DNA sequence: GTAGACCTGGACG
DNA sequence: CGTCCATGTCTAC
């Protein structure tokens, strides 16, 4: 998931276990049943915490908790959500996590392919460092310097999708769509970009960050439909209003973008067993 | 630049 | 059976 689906997922966990205590967290399935988390002997020692609040910077999530008798005593549990992550109200398939607060309420976080990761510290000063490896949140951050993308020569796909040179948050299928609506040829370098095309960009991955956001089932977040459609929406970049009701796919793992135009399923980024593939159609996305 | 890996599938032939 | 692809990211020549 990208950016605005842990943002959402993020807002549902607030909404149900924020003030919350956390007695226990168990690992049935998947690599940390193999081999525990860094830091969990430590935390499930300290347990049981209070959840103060579940934020997000990119596609990175974290729980802060503490001890209401010790408001110093604080406590973050770092979780990346890898290709296949996600967190549910009920134990779905390929649940590696169950986390069980008082009174019997649980949250559980299932991963497929076991790519997500789990990290608990008591260390407010490492996590401020790690999200310092993350550039600014593409969706919540509504005055992002876009501009410093022209001290890049490298193709703008690569620049969007690093999580820290511009911005964090874009995965693959964004990428591929805000380049289609922006109009720009995904191998054009940084650095030929013109100042207007920068405007336009910046624009475009507002709204596009924005109505994924808004969306309720875009397709990987199956588990919680149920409840993004129960839970309001924060106003992120509050001046920009997409008129789809539902996040769509214009060109990513389409044949034909919406007016026919011959979609490429191009291979830009990556080399050996990383390679990924970027969606475009050269008819609408230009070098210039 | 290049190569590999972690893991478990779904879709298609 | 077979093939390719998959909303992520790391390590090494």
């Amino acid at each position: 998931p990208q950016g605005p689906e842990v943002a959402l997922t993020a807002d549902i966990l607030e909404k149900y276990f924020k003030g919350k205590t956390l007695e226990y967290i168990d690992f049935i399935s998947g690599r940390y049943s193999k081999s525990e988390p860094e830091g969990y002997d430590d935390f499930i020692a300290n347990l049981p915490l209070k959840v103060s609040n579940v934020d997000t910077k990119g596609k990175f999530l974290w729980f802060e908790l503490f001890d209401p008798n010790d408001k110093s005593n604080k406590w973050y549990i770092w979780n990346t959500f890898g290709l296949t992550g996600m967190w549910s109200l009920f134990e779905a398939k390929y649940t590696r996590a169950v986390l069980s607060f008082d009174n019997e309420l649980m949250a559980y976080f299932s991963d497929m392919r076991n790519f997500g990761t789990f990290k608990f510290s008591n260390s407010e000063k490492e996590l401020k460092r790690k999200l310092n490896e993350l550039g600014p949140d593409f969706l919540k951050n509504d005055d992002i310097d876009i501009s410093k993308i022209k001290k890049y020569k490298q193709p703008i796909v690569a620049l969007l999708m690093d999580q820290k040179k511009i911005g964090s948050g874009l995965g693959n299928y964004l990428v591929a769509e805000i380049l289609y609506r922006a109009k720009i040829d995904p191998h054009k370098l940084g650095s030929n970009l013109t100042d207007q095309e920068i405007e336009n960009l910046w624009y475009w991955i507002k709204y596009e960050t924005k109505l994924a956001y808004d969306s309720n089932h875009i397709g990987y977040m199956v588990n919680l439909e149920n409840e993004s459609s129960k839970i309001g929406r924060k106003n992120y970049h509050p001046n920009i209003h997409p008129t789809e009701k539902e996040f769509d796919f214009l060109v990513y793992r389409k044949k034909k973008d919406p007016n026919g135009n011959k979609v490429i399923a191009d291979k830009i980024i990556g080399s050996g067993k990383n390679k990924r593939t970027t969606y475009w159609a050269p008819a609408i996305q230009k070098l210039e």
